[PDB]
């Protein structure tokens, strides 16, 4: 069998660079970085040259905090169940603002900051598939403690207006959380650009293993732990190191930026070629904007075949794609391992498939 | 070089066969377990089996959960933070009984608990070095919502009376939470015998990656998340599998109960062999009971060295241990995978240090 892979907005392959990077603390090097004695410390300068890729990668400086989590919706639960101390309850700030198109774990917490008695603004999507920074605005009451907004969409592609909301965040005074969790990897990522005191992102969406992330913390700006224990980290997320996972992040984290141009270039086309020719066959459009994208996801619907069967038809076929709605639309994200071949074999399969 | 390893309270090294059967989850079968295409659906068998390990190992039946953690540290912050919102707040029942012995997560998370009122009675610990049953009954009013107490310590060994506090929580009906980090693989784990509501483990602590854990949830008994997104693991702790974590895990289990005459037999022999031979030198004694405690640690004293110096002249002469309080004392902490050359040899380099 040969497969073709296009649900990197899902997961991704772990990169063969950075399943090799991580072997050695998997064998050999397997003490806890905590420990006093050799075993311990070994484990140090390879832990330090991962950090500097992580910060390397989002720009963050030396002054602030990325700390390791232990996957994105670990970091945005962490985000939103730590302001809620902070300035919900104690600085008696009790609103949040966000959007609808944050992934569940974001709205799902919120959901049950509200069951708290959180009151939580939640943005909607405009027709254009995006929010508008001039929204933000419009929200920020005074007493607002955090606006949180995804930076691209993990169903549209579709990038929101991040730099501006940092903008309009540094202006209001209110703290600015960015869930960039389908940005990394894909196209820059600027913490500093951004005005963003909390930076989100999980490590399996740009090539490293399932089961790590980060949070940025701005120097200076604070979050009550969501791991008490306080040993590790700074003492922000106590339990020991997943040293093989921190090593790998580091070097998935590098090797994304590396290829950003290349993101652009060549994986952008083969979406554009993909899109293309999908969007020529009967009745197929693409569901939001096309114009400020990931270049890498392209969600479209086909009038009259529900997404769930196309799906399941083009596994049949051995291609792994998902569902974005709309009824629901097919989600078609590739990465940088997909060649114009399994393009090519893609739009084959799925016109012969739609007809079906 | 040769190096001796004997910190193993404090992470262990990932078995082999371990190791091996994460491999395929780092190569090729990297699938989202949540997808429905193939490559999520892959998956599957190799999770479940995990899964079983893993009930097979603490004696959890099938209407309990054992919910897949990134650390035990995550464990008990959840059960912690969990118990409040649904016992102290929403049921108004505003104490929690716990030892003085308790990993710091646990002791730090309840003192954040105190810091939002929580009334926390932390259990003193005995000369024997002990927790004895009769304290816990003595400290349960009834508006107590939880009683947690380490299966065995993670300093001295030493067993806590736990299916003893199982009676009473049962009888006084009160929630019932063990942290047994420091007993699996070490001693059976029965959470049927212990009527736990709640239990802990890190997979590192036997032979397992870092950067995993578990709770155990007895049926019917609730705890709201300490990740929200509810995408995953029935609901109760959101965010994308770390399927090679798990699947390594589920083996780590499996052997680790495996060798549990093993540990008894041989480590334990082991660790009478290294304590004997320590004692006998000038002024050496073990801290606590050596009578109820894990086969593979002790832990000793030297009076008038002080301990971290003692570890440090130890590391020097390529021996890895670590440092408990009594001042301080030595950590030696054995596995399966020490010798008894690697005794011996400790005995000589420790006695040696000694006088200098
Ligand atoms: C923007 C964004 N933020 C966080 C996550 C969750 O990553 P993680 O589950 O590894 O912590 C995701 C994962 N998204 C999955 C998806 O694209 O299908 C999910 C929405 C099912 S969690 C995400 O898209
Ligand atoms: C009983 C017990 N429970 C939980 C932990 C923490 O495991 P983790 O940091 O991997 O979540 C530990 C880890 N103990 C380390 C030790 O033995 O030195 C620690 C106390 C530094 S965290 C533990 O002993
Ligand atoms: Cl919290
Ligand atoms: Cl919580």
């Amino acid at each position: 069998v040969q497969r073709i892979y296009l649900d990197n907005n899902a997961t991704t392959r772990i990169d063969p660079k950075v399943k090799e990077i991580m072997d050695p603390f998997l064998r050999d090097h397997y003490g806890n970085p905590s420990s006093l004695h050799q075993f311990g410390t070994e484990t140090h300068p390879a832990i330090a040259e991962a950090l500097d890729k992580l910060y390397k990668g989002i720009n963050a400086r030396d002054i602030d905090d990325v700390i390791i989590t232990s996957c994105a919706t670990e970091s945005n639960n962490w985000v939103l169940k730590g302001v809620y101390f902070d300035e919900c309850l104690k600085k008696g700030k009790n609103h949040i603002v966000t959007t609808v198109a944050e992934h569940p774990a974001v709205r799902s917490t919120c959901n049950f900051l509200e069951s708290l008695g959180v009151e939580v603004t939640y943005l909607p999507i405009n027709e254009h598939g995006s929010i508008t920074a001039e929204q933000v605005r419009e929200a920020i009451t005074e007493k607002t403690a955090l606006v949180s907004v995804m930076w691209a969409n993990n169903e549209t592609g579709l990038i929101f207006p991040i730099e501006e909301i940092g903008a309009i965040c540094k202006e209001k005074g209110v703290l600015f959380h960015t869930d960039a969790v389908q940005a990394i990897g894909k196209i820059p990522v600027d913490v500093l650009k951004a005005n963003a005191d909390f930076l989100s992102f999980s490590a399996h969406k740009f090539h490293g293993p399932k089961g790590i992330g980060g949070l940025y913390i701005r120097s200076g700006v604070g979050l009550t732990p969501l791991f008490h224990g306080g040993e590790h980290m700074n003492g922000r997320r106590s339990g020991t190191l997943n040293v093989p996972y921190i090593v790998g992040m580091g070097e998935a984290m590098k090797l994304a930026v590396e290829h950003l141009d290349y993101e652009k270039e060549v994986v952008g086309k083969l979406r554009d070629k993909l899109e293309e020719a999908l969007l020529k066959i009967p009745d197929v459009m693409v569901v939001g904007d096309r114009i400020h994208r990931v270049p890498n996801t392209t969600l479209v619907s086909v009038r009259g075949i529900e997404g769930e069967a196309m799906l399941w038809d083009l596994n049949r076929s051995n291609i792994a794609a998902s569902t974005g709605s709309a009824h629901t639309a097919i989600r078609l994200s590739l990465s940088r391992f997909n060649t114009e071949a399994e393009i090519d074999k893609t739009i084959e399969v799925f016109s012969q498939a739609a007809v079906r």
